[PDB]
């Protein structure tokens, strides 16, 4: 028993660490250069942070964002990692000669030991709409490792969620569904699963991006603090929001991004995966309304995003809706889990 | 406890068993109209092979299979269904008003209980290079539920193996394996890795389709039978090989297809995954070599492959080639569980 045996169906954790496992999928995050980019400009251009201090890379990959500690000067980098990647970070390593000060300590940060306390926690522990495959919590948990006043690069992350209009999105569900909808498909009535079909294709938040003309209102804005959040914050993540509708139309559901900043002592730097920057592997993530509703431009949309996290290290999201000038109201169920991969 | 449980990890089978579970996977399948209308046709033209009898659909999805069985005029189906689809091929069932004649049994061919012995065992277990998901296991070990000279339709299984060229493809896998080349990735240098980038890209089969041009030599023929095959017999298939080169070039890999015959008592229909033959849902698959073996027209090219089955419902690949004529040998290493898709 450790936190993250309790928190996680031992198949969900076998394919997680399978999947990290493999170079090419450390590659896709590697080549991703506006994170890849922006981690090592947060960290070298707040080089007093690091300099002489002692790290930890909670989830090291191939070591990259140790690398990048080293780069700016840290006496002692901890690199965690729990799948096999592991073993090739310790090859590059030995490699890049950096033995001295990268030690790679392969296992669940949950679980490993570290030899000392340290000055400042590094991770990339974003999931798609943040909180997908629940590693915010592992770098939160991390915290037993950090002295007093130390520091978490990133140290603050936002969600944003804004309502859209996307007719063609909407639309592209029941099309789908529709080939249930058949009276004779090779003389059989698939009709009676029309139904169960619109509810899987509606239970998939949608990844990929659009064009910023889609969102009908400023964005709402939940907080973590990961220097104050403690990991059980994560269990129940309750976001209230009230839209003043900037523009009238059908809103068939809410846009999600977010962002992380790194609050150095030098300066703060700033990773956003917004629809208005350019574009990382994070996408966006959009979750549509079975049922839309319409709102005319000064309407308030109000309601909650209730994220519940589940034991297949993701969340059971629950949105509902209401436009409080016609009471006309929605109420959605998504695994974030299984998303719609859309983009082309 | 069960053979299938024995014989597979629990975290591939949850993640197996997920994927099935939905309906649009379900409708992937239905939808390949060359593999369910020849199903369809193989069934209903050998119709004397379900008139009255009783019937085994062994993994029966969306119920499909079994719908055709009843068409043709069967007493009785069977439809066993691990996956949570099961409940869907109930529901059709109803709508269908085929209650009094198809029975579906929720969970694995190899734990449930059938009341009776049956006529005739249906299925569609194939997957990519026919073997992939270990399927045609439980297909066999279904046998245990079939009358003396019972039949089996599928009947007989053929995979086909030819030596391709395409340095494209070669060049695209030896890009992204290249990665790791480099000596100073935002200042790091990858290049210890490169050779254990190049084995994990190399060990993906690469699935999609070709012109038919590619092909160097005629296709060897490994057949199972499925009447007399046993469970076991599919735990190591080793595949000679000895390919009489029709043309000069760089051999690049092997290509691999499959064809099933339903050979019925009114006539033999063959469902083909063959490259001179319309796409289906399973393409082709091809195994690259790391390092491609220069070969002459009227070569022998000659050698092994040898698939070892293993817990993650798939195989191990081991292809040996050599071209006879200089010595020049070629010895790799894939795992099937994990292709590259490439024909999106
Ligand atoms: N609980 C955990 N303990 C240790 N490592 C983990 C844990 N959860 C996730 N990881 C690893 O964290 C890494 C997360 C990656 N997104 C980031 C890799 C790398 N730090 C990079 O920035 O490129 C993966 O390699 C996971 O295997
Ligand atoms: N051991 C097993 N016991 C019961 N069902 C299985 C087993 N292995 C695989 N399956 C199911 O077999 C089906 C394989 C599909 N290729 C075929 C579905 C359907 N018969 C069709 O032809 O459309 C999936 O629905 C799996 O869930």
């Amino acid at each position: 028993r450790s936190v993250f045996s309790e928190r996680t169906e031992e198949s969900s954790a076998v394919q997680y660490f399978q999947f990290y496992g493999y170079l090419s999928q450390q590659q896709n995050m590697m080549q991703d250069y506006v994170r890849t980019g922006t981690y090592q400009r947060a960290i070298l251009q707040n080089h007093t942070d690091f300099k002489d201090k002692i790290v930890l890379d909670v989830g090291c990959g191939s070591g990259i964002l140790s690398f990048f500690a080293a780069q700016a000067g840290a006496r002692k980098i901890y690199a965690v990692e729990a799948s096999t990647m592991a073993q090739h970070a310790e090859v590059l390593v030995k490699s890049n000669n950096l033995t001295d000060r990268i030690v790679v300590i392969p296992g669940k940060v949950e679980e490993v030991s570290l030899p000392e306390q340290v000055d400042i926690i590094i991770s990339e522990p974003m999931g798609y709409m943040l909180f997908n495959e629940r590693m915010l919590e592992s770098y939160l948990h991390a915290k037993k490792y950090l002295k007093p006043s130390g520091n978490m690069f990133p140290t603050i992350g936002d969600v944003h969620l804004a309502p859209f209009t996307d007719e063609q999105l909407y639309m592209e569900q029941f099309t789908k569904a529709n080939f249930w909808y058949q009276p004779s498909f090779h003389g059989v009535d698939l009709s009676a699963l029309r139904g169960a079909a619109v509810d899987e294709y509606f239970r998939q938040p949608v990844v990929d991006t659009f064009d910023i003309r889609i969102l009908m209102a400023k964005s709402v804005k939940y907080t973590v603090n990961f220097l104050e959040a403690k990991e059980g914050d994560l269990h129940r993540i309750e976001i209230p929001f009230k839209f003043h509708m900037l523009h009238s139309g059908l809103v068939h559901g809410l846009a999600f991004w977010f962002d992380v900043a790194f609050i150095g002592s030098i300066m703060t730097v700033w990773l956003s995966t917004a629809p208005t920057e350019p574009l990382t592997h994070w996408y966006q993530v959009r979750c549509l309304f079975q049922s839309p509703l319409f709102a005319k431009a000064g309407d308030t949309l109000s309601g909650t995003c209730l994220l519940i996290a589940n034991k297949r290290q993701s969340y059971d999201i629950s949105i509902v809706a209401q436009v409080d000038q016609t009471g006309s109201k929605s109420s959605n169920l998504l695994d974030l889990k299984n998303p719609f991969f859309r983009y082309t």
